[PDB]
This record gives C-alpha cells, structure tokens and sequence, in this order.
C-alpha cells in the first residue's frame, strides 16, 4: 500500500546524514555564488527525486555585507587618540576549515556606517524592562552614549530599537558565558560550548513583517519600484557590532558609575557589571570607538519551488518550506532542517514513481535570505498572495531540526493540536529509556502541558522564521517542530550563528545516530502527509475555542490590574467573552456536522470552512502601525520578535498604560481594541455557521 | 419545466405597479418609524413569498436631520442687518399630498451648523476645472467667500470638497433650468420637469467607501467603539444648503465683479451669471447669510436580508440588493427599483413552492440609509466581509429601474458583458417600433458601442450606489441595469431627490404600462437567475483582457502628453503592457480549458478561478489615502464619485502633474503606480494559469 506508513518507512537517518554533510562543506551566505550553486543542485535533485515541476523564483532585495578591505572593529582609545585595544577581526576558524575562503567575519547585518566615540553604558539584555530600570529607577541617561548589551532573552533587533529610542549613538552586542556556556561542557571543538573568540552574527532590522526593506507590499521583481534608503523599512539609525566574551571582558572590566541594580544584571565574567556611564577613576578619560563600514546592496536571491500536483484537489496547497542560506556553514541553522526536507522530498518522490499522488498539491520550498529578514519567503508570498489566500491549506516550517537532544518542541496554530497529538502517538520515541514507547509518551513525560495533565506542551507561534508571512500576514494555518534541550536544567544553543556550527558539531555532539533528525522528519513529513491526504482536513476548530478563552481570561486579568480606570472609562470585556462563548458553541455544532455528513460538495464546502477558519482571523487593516501583522489573535511581541503575543492589539494598548499622559485617550484605545477583537472572533465563529 | 423562461414568464407588470403604489404613499426617510414599518412589511412578505429565511440586520449609524423648530434658510441682508429676502422653508407639496406629514424639508445631509455671512462667488458646477479656471485664469480668490454652485456634472460631495479646499466659508447648491428643465415639457404635476420651488436633497459627504462616518472598517453593532465627531470620516467643515431656481434667481440677479468666462458658465436664468465676488454697485453693501441648524445623530437603520438556499452550492452567494430608504416618497428613487426586486422575489418563490431550488444560494437585500452614504449595505458587508470574500459570486444592484423611457443602460464588470449580451438577445424589446424584436437589437440600435459596430454601449461602474462596498472594496463581480433617456437629445432626471418624485410621476409620465419596469425586472432577474443556476459561472475572462488593453492605451496616452518628463525620469509603461499581453494569453488558454473539460472538482476548481478573478484585482493596501478603494483597475473618480476611473492609481498620480513643485518626486510616484498596476494585472492573470 501507499499510505502514511509507507511514506514514513522510506525516510532514512543515513540519507539525512549524507545530505547534511553535502550541504555544510562551504558557506552558503545569501546573495553569494556558492548559495546560487546550492540552489541549482537542489533544483536538479528534486527533479531527479520525482517532483512534477521545480523552478527557481528570484528577487533583487536589499542585503548587507562587511567591506572586505575596510574591516569592522571596536577600540578603546586613550585621550591622545591611540587605540590601545582592538576587538578581533575574525573568529578563529574550526579545525580543518582554516583554509575555507569567504567566511564572512562577524557583523550586524544592516548596521549603518559610522565611527562613533563615547562612554559606555551597560544595559543588561537591552529589553524594554532593562531600559525602564535604567531610566526610571536608576536615573541613568543613555542619550549620546554607546550601549553594550548581552545577547539573549529577546530578538537582537528589538534590543537595537530599544537602544535607539533611549538616544544611544551605538550598540555593542556580546555573548555572555552565563547565557552561552553550559556548565561542565567544553568549548568547540571538544564540546558544544561557545569559545571566547566565538561571535553570533545576525540581522538587526525591525521589519514587522514587511520583507525586502525597499518594496513593502509587492515582490522585488525586475520592474519593481524601490524606496530610497531613507524611506526603507526597518533599518537601524545607529551603528551596531557583535563580539565574543574575550573581547567583551576587555570592554567591561574598566566600567564605573553605578553598580548593577541586582544579580539579574550580572553574567559570568570576572567583572563587576557596573552600568556606567563610562570607566572608573584611572581610565575615566579613555573612550570606546566603533568603526563600521558595512554597505547595504541590492542583490539577487533565489528560492527553489518544487510541486507535487494533487490527484483530486490540485488547487489546494500544503506547503513545506525552510531556508537554505546560512551565516557560515549552517551545520544546525538551517542545514539540519534542509537535509530533513531533502529526505522528505525523496520519500514522497519514491511513492510518486510507483504511481501514487497526494490528494492535495504539496509545494516544497528552499527559501533564500531568511537570515537577512525572512526576505525570500516574504517576497515569494507577496508575489503569490492571491493564490495563497484562496488555496493555502497549511504551511509547515523546516528550519533547524535540532537545538538539543532532550525532547520534541512544537509551536503551531491550535487548529493543528489534535493532528500533532494523533501523529506523535503513532511514532516511536527515539529517546533512551523509552524504547518501544510512542513519541507522544516521551514528549508528554519530559515536557508536560502546564494546563492539562497527560498532554504535552505546545506553544504559540512567535516569529523570526519563514512562517511569518504565511501565518501573521496571510492567515494560513502554520506549524513547526524540532528536537530541543531540557529548558529546566543557557539561551538558544551556544554556537548559534557562529563559524563553529558545522557538520562535526551535529555528528559528534548532538545526533551521532541521526535518530533525532529522523524523528523530526517523521513529524514534519507526517504532518504534511496528513494535511495533503486526509479526506477531511485534520483541523479541530474546538481547540481554537479552548485557547481563545484562555487568552481572553489572560488579557482581562492584565486590564484588571487597573480597576479604578476600568470603572471610570467603562472598560468592559463582555463583548469579547460573548464572542468567545459563541465561537465555542458554533464550533461544537460544526464539529457534529463534520462527523455526521458520500457528498463531495458538502465535504469540500466543509473543508473550505476548515481552511478559511485561520483566514477569518486576519484584519485587512493590520494592527496599529504594523500593517503586515494582520492576525488579530497572534502577533510577534512588540518587545521580542521571537515570542508570540495573544490579543496583541489589546495587549499593546494596555502595556505601560499607567505612564500615558492622557488616560482617557489611552483607555479609549483599549476599548477600541476590545471591540476589534470581539468582532473578529464573532466573525470567525460565523464562518463555521451553516452557510445558508 | 423550471428554467429561466419559467422564471421570466411569472414576472408581471401589474404586480410591479401594485408594489410601487404600495411603497410610495408616505415618506420612508432613513431612521424614521415609517421606514422601519416598511422594513417589517417587506420581511413578512418575503417570508410569505417563500424564502427560506428573512431577517432584519440593524446598525446604529450617524445620520443628519434638520431641526424641526429652527429651520434652515438663506438670506440677503442689508447693511443694517435686515433680512430683505429669505429662501423657501419647504417645497410646495404635490396635489393630494399637501396633508402628508413628516416631509423632510430640503437640506444638505451632514452640513455642520453655522450662520456665515459674506459675499457670493459663482463657481459654475464647482468642478475641479471650474476652480482651476477661477483661481488660475481669472485670479478670483474664494477664501472667506460664500460659493454658489449649480447642481449637475459631478457628485455634490465633490463640489463641497472643492469649495472647502478653495477656502469658501459656505456653499449654496441650486438646480438651474439649463440642467433640470427639458425644453417643451411642463413642470410637475402637468409634466416631468422641475418647478421653480423644487429642490434636490442629498448628502454632501466624502466617505471614499468608509460607510458609517464613526466606525470605518467594522460594523456599527451594539458594542462598537465610535470615533468622536472631530475624527469622523468624510464630514464637511463648512455649511451647505440646496435651493430651487426661483430662489437662485434672487441670489444671482444682483451679482457683479467679473463676467462669466465663456458660455459654458451660463445657465438658462435671466441673470448675467457674473462670477463676483459680491453684488454690483448699488447693492455692494448687501451680503448673503446662511442659517443652518441641522444636527448629526446616531440612529438605528434596518436592512432586510432574504435567503433562498442553493441546492448544490449553498456556500456560493449571488446577491440582488437595492435600497428602501428615500428622501421623500421615492417614486423613482428607490421604489421603482424596490418594486422590481419585490416581484423578482415573488417569482423565485413561486418556483421554490413547486419544488425548485437554484444551484447556488441567492441573497436578496433591502438596504437602509443608502441616501446618507451607502451606510446599510456598507455596514452589513463590513460585518460579513469574510463570508463575502470567500463565497461571493456576484452582486446585482437594484436602485431606480427608470430614469427615462428611451433604451437600456448597463454598467458592469467586463466579466458580465457576454452574459448581458446573451440575455438581452433572448428578451423582447418593449420599445415602440421594435415589436417582435429583441431587447439587444433595440438597445444596440439606440445606444451603439463606441468601439464595435453591432454591439451596445456598456459602461464601467462608477459609484454613488450600494454596489460600492461589494465591487471596489471586496472585489465581487458587480452589475446594474435600468431604463434611461436619450442622452443625445438635461442632467439626471429633473425631479431627482425632490418631493415631486411620486407614484403619479411614474404612472402618468414615465411608464404607464409598466413595460419598462417589466423589462428591467427581466434583465436584473435574468442575470441573477443565470449567475445562480448556470453550471459554469457565466463570466468571460477574455472580455477583461480586451478592456485592460483599452485602459492601458488610455493611461499611456495621458502620460505621453509629457514626453520630456518621461525621458528624463525613465517612465516606462512596458511592464503594464507586458502584464496585459500575458493576461490576454493566459485568459485565452483558460477559456479553451473551460470549453474542454463529468468532473465536479475541475468544474468547481474552474468556477472558483472565475469567481476569484474579480477578487484578484483587490490590493489589500488600498489606493493612496483611500484605503476602502482597493480595486486597482476601477475606482470612483477623485473628482466625481459617480464616474468610474480606470487605472485610478496611475490616473491620479498623473493628474495636474505639471503643477507639482517637485517633478522628480511626482514622476517617481507615477512609476510606483505603474509597477503596482502591472504587478496586480500579472497576479490576476496567474490566478487563471493551471493551478499546479
Ligand atoms: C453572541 O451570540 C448571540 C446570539 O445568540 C448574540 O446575541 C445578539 O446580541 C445582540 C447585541 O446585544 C442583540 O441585539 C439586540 O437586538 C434587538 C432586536 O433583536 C434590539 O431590540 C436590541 O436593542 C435594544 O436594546 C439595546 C440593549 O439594551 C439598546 O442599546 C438599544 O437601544 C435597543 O433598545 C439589541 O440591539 C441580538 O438580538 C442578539 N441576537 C440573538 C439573541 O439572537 C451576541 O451579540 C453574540 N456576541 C457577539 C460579540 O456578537
Ligand atoms: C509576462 O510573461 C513573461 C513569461 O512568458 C514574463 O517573462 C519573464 O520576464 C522576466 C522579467 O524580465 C524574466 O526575468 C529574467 O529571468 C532570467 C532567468 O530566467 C534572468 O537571468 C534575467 O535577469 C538578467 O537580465 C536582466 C534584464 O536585462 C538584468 O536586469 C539582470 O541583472 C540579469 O542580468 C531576468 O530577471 C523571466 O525569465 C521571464 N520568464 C519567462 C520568459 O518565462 C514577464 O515577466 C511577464 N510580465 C510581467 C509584467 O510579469
Ligand atoms: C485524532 O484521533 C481521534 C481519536 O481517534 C479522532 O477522533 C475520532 O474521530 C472519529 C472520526 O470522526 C470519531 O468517530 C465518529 O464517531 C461517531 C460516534 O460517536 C460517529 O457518529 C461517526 O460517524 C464517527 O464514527 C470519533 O468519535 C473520534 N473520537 C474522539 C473525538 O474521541 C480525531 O478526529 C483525530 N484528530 C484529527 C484527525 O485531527
Ligand atoms: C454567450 O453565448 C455564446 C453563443 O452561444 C456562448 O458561446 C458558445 O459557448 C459554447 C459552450 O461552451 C461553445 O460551444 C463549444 O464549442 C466547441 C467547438 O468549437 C466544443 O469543443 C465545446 O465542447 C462546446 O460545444 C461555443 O463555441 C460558443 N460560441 C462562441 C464562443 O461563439 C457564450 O459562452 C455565452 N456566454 C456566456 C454564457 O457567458
Ligand atoms: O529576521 C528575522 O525575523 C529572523 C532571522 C533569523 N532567524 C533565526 O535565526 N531564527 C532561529 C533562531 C530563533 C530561535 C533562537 N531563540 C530561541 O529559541 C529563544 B527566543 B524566546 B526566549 B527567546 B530566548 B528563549 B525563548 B525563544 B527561546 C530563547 B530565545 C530559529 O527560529 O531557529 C534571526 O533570528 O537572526
Ligand atoms: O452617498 C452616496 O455615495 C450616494 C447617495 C445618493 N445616491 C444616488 O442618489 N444615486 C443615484 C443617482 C446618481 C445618478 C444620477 N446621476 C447620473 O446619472 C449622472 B452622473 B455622471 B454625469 B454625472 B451626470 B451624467 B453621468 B452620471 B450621468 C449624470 B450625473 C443613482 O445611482 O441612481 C446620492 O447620489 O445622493
Ligand atoms: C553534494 O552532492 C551533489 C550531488 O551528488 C554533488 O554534485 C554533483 O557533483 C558531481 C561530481 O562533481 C557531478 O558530476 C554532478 O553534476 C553534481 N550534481 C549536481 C550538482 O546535481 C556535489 O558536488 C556535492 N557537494 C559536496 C561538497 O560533496
Ligand atoms: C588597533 O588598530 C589600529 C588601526 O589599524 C592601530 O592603529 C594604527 O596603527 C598604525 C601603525 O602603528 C598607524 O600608522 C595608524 O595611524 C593607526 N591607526 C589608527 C586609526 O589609530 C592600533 O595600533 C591597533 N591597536 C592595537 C593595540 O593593536
Ligand atoms: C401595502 O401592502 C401591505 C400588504 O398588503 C399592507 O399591509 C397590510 O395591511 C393589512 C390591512 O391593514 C393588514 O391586515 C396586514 O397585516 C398588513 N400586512 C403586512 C404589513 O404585511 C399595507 O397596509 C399597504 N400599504 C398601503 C399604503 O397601501
Ligand atoms: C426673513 O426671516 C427673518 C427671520 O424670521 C425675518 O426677520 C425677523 O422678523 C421679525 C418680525 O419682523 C423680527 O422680530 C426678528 O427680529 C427678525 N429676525 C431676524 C433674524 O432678522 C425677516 O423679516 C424675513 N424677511 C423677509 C423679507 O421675509
Ligand atoms: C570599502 O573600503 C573603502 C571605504 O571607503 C573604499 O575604498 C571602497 O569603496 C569600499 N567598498 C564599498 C563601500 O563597497
Ligand atoms: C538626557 O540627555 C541629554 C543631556 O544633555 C538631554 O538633552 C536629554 O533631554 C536628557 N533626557 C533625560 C530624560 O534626562
Ligand atoms: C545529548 O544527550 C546527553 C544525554 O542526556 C546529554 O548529557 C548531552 O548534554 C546532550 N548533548 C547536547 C548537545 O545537548
Ligand atoms: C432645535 O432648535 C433649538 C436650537 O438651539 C434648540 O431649542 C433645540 O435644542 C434644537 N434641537 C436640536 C439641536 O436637536
Ligand atoms: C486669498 O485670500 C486671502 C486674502 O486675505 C489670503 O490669505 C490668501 O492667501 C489668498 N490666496 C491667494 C492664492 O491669493
Ligand atoms: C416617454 O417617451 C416619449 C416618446 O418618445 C417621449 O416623448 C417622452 O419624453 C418620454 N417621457 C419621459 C419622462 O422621458
Ligand atoms: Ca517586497
Ligand atoms: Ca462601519
Ligand atoms: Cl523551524
Ligand atoms: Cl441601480
Ligand atoms: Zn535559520
Ligand atoms: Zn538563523
Ligand atoms: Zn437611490
Ligand atoms: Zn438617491
């Protein structure tokens, strides 16, 4: 038979291993010749594997690169203007790769150029609350200072935005061993920890879903009209540069001014973590000088788009997408994901060659320029938005397959919770101690749900990956899954976006038997298989009703911190609770009808109701000042692009409301956002009502 | 059999006549008890007639009414402040209706209150070009003047916007006999002409598709958050009032200052049509004083929504809608349309009672508050936008069925041209001299197409009626049809929006045998029947390809008035012509496939391609500063809401471009609009490509 089991059995750990090795021998930086060559290889192989059609879709987007003959670096300068200490110009390359060329040195993509010089202020993680503590409590003024901030907790782009709004004239980002060095493990190459010379690359844009900074709304195709740089979306106004903890120690050790306000501000280096501004007595005349010469350049990028045409509903698209561009070798990010996708395509293609086709069309994507702001996925979705709007069933992301070796991690729409439960109960756990047990059992044991005993944690989608345009802009049901660490016993993974992320890191330290990679291929691939093959779409609307009530309870409790204002301004959540109650009731009736209907019009009518349910949460007017975040239930947090926020319009209207100078106007806007959310929930519910 | 012929034969002229008489005995002003009573009567009757469900949908929207105990009027005042002449407080009521109560006196709905006093300037029709001629050529300054303008040529709301931008402190609108008195016909009640005491009512908003001024984006339901009046959409800033030509003569006769610039500025009254400012020598010390005391009030309105559930595709909606609210008796506007809708519902219901059902669902609507800004249709569509987006096949409007007795008038999407041709060839002409001939033959004879011999004129949709939200906001294929006058041998119809629009006007002067009403019922009803019953949707994509080329040629020729700027700024239309060529090619291939496919998935897949083709022209970002006009091919003219403009984004970027102070920036924006139009055309074309 050709069924899910056949698909799943054809997947092989040894193949994922071969593909990972193949994808990680040279850097594949977006916009470079090497990454175009890999795109062409993937296109050829997907054709060989049996897909009906495989095309490149290219765009010309703004990218950013250091100047090869004018390197970026930071100095401490004395009062004579002698640079007495300079940060490193490159990470020491890993063993056996010391002769690879075109390793891009560490830099912050899209930094403007400049050579600002000034006194340092240390701002902890540069979070909104860290700046509140500095300015409101400690009375420290960042205006015209250079801020130094440790990586971790929140997206680096939010750190830069926060520093910029505080009046900083530059930002230095560094990796503290408190966040990137796990106790009892050695530094690369002898373990999976970040060495003192290691540096995390990464873009520092605040795109809010726009895609290419120059063409918001429309694909960056051959005839595109582009904004001028001054009107570009999301570019920072002050220079930024990342360093490792050897260099950070040299910048931090002379810090004077105020002591850190509490221990949550101290990392693991042998320095006091003084906030400043400036250096102690003896060195008070020395300053810090940045030298940034990176340039922004419009550059061609290439997505690979593979099609496996559906046998019955070819006009319904189930999409499996992940990126191909990497900062350097991409051993985990993204090639651990791309190797999994490659094996999934191979397995589907094996079935196709035997005469099988999925019920619905499956689209496979190898996105470019994800590291520069989700540019390749976003431009392609802007190009194809009408097809995606009306035909998109689901999007499953496929970036890094592992960030640890402990248990599964899933973030997805509630419409996929039941699908994920049912699938993981049919898969074998790869974990030691759980041989012969299901993945559901091991995952539920290691990562229990905080709400329900006997069920695993599944999180909201945030952002910082290629599902953003599909989910928060277009309203297509979306999900992602990877293996992860025990969060209960450091930040992401230590070698994230460093030159040390290699094939050897994965094969030696994370997944020597490629069993976690194989399990992740079974989860991502099994989800795509069910979405594209199941007669009735595998979405349960009742799961959305349950989370909508949780989110309503949560946003109500935030508001009820201000009981006197809610009385004065007549702030009522009754409309929202009413809408959520109605959604619960209507979803329950729709589910009965879905169980209780040979009629392919009723089926497809009801499949269309299921498909367009995520779509009903989109507001074509967008959220305030964020027109490409249109989903009313979920947006990336205004304070941390990686984290999801529920009822974001209401959340942001309530945030720090007690500081607003005109409370009537601020509470008016809370009420406006309650109305918009209640209306959108009721409107979504009514899409599940009988159609006539 | 139950086929179109059965439907069409059941329609009766005598029924339309009975319903018109029934709907026009008392005023049905929006927001009044009488109009709520008529809504309840229509709901009961549509149930009786056999519809599956008939509901009221109510909203609380901003309306406007004169103050009963403080009437609006205009004076000429002498230097002592004596009001030496006052305009009338009411139109003389027509014979037999002199005791009807609650006839609203003439007023301009949504005028602010004020008692401005000043010198008059006469501005012809107050069009953009009339203000250009005044200010640029004649050097006449309107700042702080009261402007007097004749009705006609363009929507009155555009006149008020133009006067306001010129700095006027008030606007007087009047009906000139040149535009509202046809030679050789007598005044009501002895003919169909406007008497000297007759006055055209009407709103003066500039909503640009927003709906209720207080709730743009969202339905004005029970928990709606409303803007304050100061932030309301579309309200005028200066007082406005309409008068008849007896009163206008008294205001115009003393006018001095400059002579009219040419004969196109002179109407038919015995006055010189001097532009002013102010009065001649003897009277130069007299002024004009307005007294406006109308109030804006949030008021409940009621739509009637009738459903005839489809047998095969109940989740596909074909909508027949027209309004019910009137200024006074509504003899033509809207009840000549509503009586036609009522008979259409009756006929469909007769078939239903015999066991018939349409293939697709038909929705019937009696909209409220159309006269106050398309409020009832727009609020209901904001409420139901997700259902309409994903399920709306077509919208057929049904306002006034007659504005003359000469020939047919159709404005619609090109997707309906072939449908309208085929239908009118099967209908009998009602015209004298064409007995035994088709409606197509008589219409083609009297109103020949300007492009193709042997075909009738069909116009673009403009606006100023209830299709606006469905077509230009939501992108649902839309059409309208009525009987009209010979435009070749006055403005609209003379008694438009006056107390003299009565049952007797229609029965005595326009359509004594109700044969034009019956033909219009056959056209509107036949279109709804084919849209809701035809196995393949009756849309021909190739007709869009033909008009897109015409519109591209037209917008290119406008730009080519500025050859030197197109060279300097590298302004190319090549991308747009390329997109139109591609649309032509792809539409031709789709048509072949549509002819050449027993498979209901392929059918419904291709019906979905047909349904979503109009939808593909919507840009979710809207046009500049007009977020509710989203259709890229068609918007209401920025200078005249009634007229349609093609490629409106490019048209407005080119308009008066030679006057812009920064030509680089102005031509940049032309290029941006070319890119947006070319992209949207190509994206629409690609929705017709093979789906996988
Ligand atoms: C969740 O679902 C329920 C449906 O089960 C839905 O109930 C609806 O609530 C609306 C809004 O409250 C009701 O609106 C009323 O409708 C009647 C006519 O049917 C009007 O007379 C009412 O207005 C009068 O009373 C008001 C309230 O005091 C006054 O402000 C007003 O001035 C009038 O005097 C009122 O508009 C509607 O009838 C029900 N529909 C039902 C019960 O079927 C509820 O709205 C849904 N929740 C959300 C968030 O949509
Ligand atoms: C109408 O339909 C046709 C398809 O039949 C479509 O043609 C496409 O045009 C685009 C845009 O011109 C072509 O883009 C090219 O693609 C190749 C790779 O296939 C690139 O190498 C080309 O770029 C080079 O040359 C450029 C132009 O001089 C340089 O600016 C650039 O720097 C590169 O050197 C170029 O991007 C595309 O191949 C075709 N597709 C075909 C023929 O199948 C046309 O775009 C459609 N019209 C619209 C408005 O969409
Ligand atoms: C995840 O798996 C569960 C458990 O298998 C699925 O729920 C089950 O789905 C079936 C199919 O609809 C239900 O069967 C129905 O039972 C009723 C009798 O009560 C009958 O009328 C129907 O004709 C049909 O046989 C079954 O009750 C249900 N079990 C539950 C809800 O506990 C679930 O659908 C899966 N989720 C997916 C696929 O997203
Ligand atoms: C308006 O009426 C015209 C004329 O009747 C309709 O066009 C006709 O449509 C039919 C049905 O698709 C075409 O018939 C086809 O002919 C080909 C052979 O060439 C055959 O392969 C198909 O199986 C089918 O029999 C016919 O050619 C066509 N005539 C034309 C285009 O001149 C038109 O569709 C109607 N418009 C509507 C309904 O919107
Ligand atoms: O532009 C854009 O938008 C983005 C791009 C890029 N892209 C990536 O890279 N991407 C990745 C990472 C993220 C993640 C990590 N990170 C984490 O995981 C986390 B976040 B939250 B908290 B925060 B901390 B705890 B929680 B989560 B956890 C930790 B962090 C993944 O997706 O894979 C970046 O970012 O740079
Ligand atoms: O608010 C809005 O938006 C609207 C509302 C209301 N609504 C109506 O009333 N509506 C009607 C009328 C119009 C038409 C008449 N008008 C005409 O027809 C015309 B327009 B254009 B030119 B101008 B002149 B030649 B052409 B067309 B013809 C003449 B006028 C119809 O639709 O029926 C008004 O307007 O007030
Ligand atoms: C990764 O694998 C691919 C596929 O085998 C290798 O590309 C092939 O290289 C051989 C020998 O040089 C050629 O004959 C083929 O034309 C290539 N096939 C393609 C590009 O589809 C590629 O060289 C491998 N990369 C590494 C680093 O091992
Ligand atoms: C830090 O780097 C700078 C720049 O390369 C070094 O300063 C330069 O030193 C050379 C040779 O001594 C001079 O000719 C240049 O004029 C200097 N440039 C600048 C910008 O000062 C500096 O010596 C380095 N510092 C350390 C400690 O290595
Ligand atoms: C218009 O027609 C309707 C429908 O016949 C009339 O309404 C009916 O009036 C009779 C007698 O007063 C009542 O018994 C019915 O209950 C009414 N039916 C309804 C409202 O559905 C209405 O009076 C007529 N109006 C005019 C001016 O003739
Ligand atoms: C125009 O109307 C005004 C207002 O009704 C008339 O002026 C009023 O006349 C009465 C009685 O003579 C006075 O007591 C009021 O003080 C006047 N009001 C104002 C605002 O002036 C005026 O007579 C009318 N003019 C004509 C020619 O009829
Ligand atoms: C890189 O280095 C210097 C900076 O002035 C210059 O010679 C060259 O133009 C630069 N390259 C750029 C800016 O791309
Ligand atoms: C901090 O920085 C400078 C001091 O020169 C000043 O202009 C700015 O207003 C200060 N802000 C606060 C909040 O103290
Ligand atoms: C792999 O799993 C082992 C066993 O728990 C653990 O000690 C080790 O830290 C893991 N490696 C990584 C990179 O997480
Ligand atoms: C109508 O007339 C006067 C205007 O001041 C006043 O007595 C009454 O309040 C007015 N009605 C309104 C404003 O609705
Ligand atoms: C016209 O009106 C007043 C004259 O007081 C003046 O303020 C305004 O600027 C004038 N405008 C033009 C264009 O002449
Ligand atoms: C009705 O038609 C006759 C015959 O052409 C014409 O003379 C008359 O003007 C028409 N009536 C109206 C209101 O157009
Ligand atoms: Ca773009
Ligand atoms: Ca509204
Ligand atoms: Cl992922
Ligand atoms: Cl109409
Ligand atoms: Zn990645
Ligand atoms: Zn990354
Ligand atoms: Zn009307
Ligand atoms: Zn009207």
């Amino acid at each position: 038979k050709h069924n899910m089991k056949a698909f799943l059995d054809e997947l092989k750990a040894e193949n994922i291993k071969k593909f990972l090795y193949n994808f990680t021998q040279i850097p594949h930086l977006a916009g470079t010749e090497q990454n175009f060559q890999l795109a062409k290889q993937i296109q050829s192989q997907w054709k060989e594997f049996g897909l009906d059609s495989v095309e490149l879709a290219h765009y010309d987007v703004l990218l950013s690169y250091p100047n090869k003959t004018h390197p970026n670096y930071i100095s401490i300068i004395n009062e004579d203007g002698n640079e007495i200490f300079n940060t490193s110009l490159f990470e020491p390359p890993p063993p056996g790769y010391e002769n690879v060329s075109d390793i891009v040195p560490p830099f912050s993509a899209f930094s403007p150029q400049g050579m600002p010089e000034g006194d340092l202020v240390y701002v902890n993680y540069a979070r909104t609350e860290d700046f509140f503590k500095l300015e409101r409590d400690m009375k420290i003024n960042c205006s015209g200072k250079i801020v130094i901030a440790r990586y971790g907790k929140v997206f680096r782009g939010n750190k830069v935005k926060n520093a910029q709004l505080a009046g900083a004239k530059g930002v230095i980002l560094y990796s503290d061993p408190a966040d990137y060095f796990a106790p009892g493990v050695k530094s690369y190459p002898d373990g999976w920890n970040l060495p003192g010379g290691g540096v995390q690359r990464g873009n520092i844009l605040n795109l809010n879903g726009a895609g290419d900074p120059l063409t918001p709304g429309y694909p960056a195709n051959e005839y595109a009209y582009r904004r001028g740089i001054a009107e570009a979306v999301g570019l920072p106004s002050i220079p930024v540069h990342p360093i490792g903890y050897y260099d950070a120690q040299k910048l931090l050790e002379k810090m004077g001014g105020s002591a850190p306000p509490d221990s949550s501000w101290r990392g693991s280096l042998k320095v006091p973590y003084n906030v400043g501004p400036g250096f102690t007595g003896n060195f008070s005349t020395q300053k810090v000088k940045m030298h940034i010469h990176s340039t922004n350049e419009v550059t061609r990028i290439y997505n690979v788009i593979g099609t496996l045409r559906g046998a019955v509903e070819p006009d319904r698209y189930v999409i499996l997408g992940g990126h191909r561009d990497s900062w350097v070798f991409g051993g985990i990010d993204p090639q651990s994901g791309a190797a999994v996708v490659h094996e999934i395509v191979r397995s589907f293609g094996t079935l196709k060659k035997e005469g099988w086709r999925p019920r619905r069309t499956i689209l496979f994507a190898s996105w470019d320029a994800e590291e520069f702001g989700l540019l390749g996925s976003t431009e392609w979705a802007e190009e194809n938005s009408r097809l995606l709007q009306e035909r998109g069933v689901a999007y499953i992301n496929a970036d890094s397959s592992i960030e640890g070796n402990y248990t599964l991690r899933v973030d997805c729409t509630p419409l996929m919770y039941s699908l994920v439960h049912n699938l993981t109960k049919e898969l074998k756990s790869p974990d030691e101690g759980f041989e012969g047990k299901s993945l559901y059992e091991s995952w539920t044991k290691k990562s229990p749900s905080p709400e329900f005993s006997g069920m695993p944690r599944i999180s909201k989608l945030g952002s910082g990956n290629d599902f953003e345009v599909f989910f928060q802009r277009l309203g297509i049901a979306s999900g992602r899954a990877r293996y992860t660490k025990n969060w209960e016993t450091f930040s992401g993974y230590p070698l994230y976006h460093s030159v040390y992320e290699t094939y050897e890191l994965v094969e030696k330290f994370y997944d020597p038997m490629f069993k976690y990679h194989l399990t992740v291929a079974q989860v991502r691939g099994g989800m795509v298989f069910e979405l594209a093959n199941s007669i009735v779409l595998p979405f349960d609307c009742r799961d959305y009703a349950v989370v909508l009530r949780k989110y309503a309870d949560k946003i109500y409790s935030i508001s009820m911190k201000h009981p006197q204002e809610m009385k004065t301004y007549s702030v009522s959540f009754d409309s929202l609770f009413s809408a959520v109650k109605n959604f619960t009731e209507i979803a329950s009736k729709f589910s009965e009808r879905l169980q209780d209907f040979s009629n392919p019009i009723v089926l497809r009518m009801m499949n269309d109701q299921l498909m367009f349910l995520e779509r009903a949460f989109i507001d074509p007017l967008g959220l305030p000042d964020r027109p490409f975040y249109r989903h009313v239930i979920y947006a990336p947090s205004s304070h941390n692009k990686y984290a999801g926020e529920s009822f974001p319009g209401i959340y942001d209207a309530l945030f720090d409301i007690e500081s607003k100078v005109d409370p009537s106007k601020a509470w008016g806007e809370v009420k406006r956002q309650i109305y918009v959310a209640a209306f959108t929930v009721q409107a979504a519910a009514e899409t599940l009502s009988e159609v006539a």
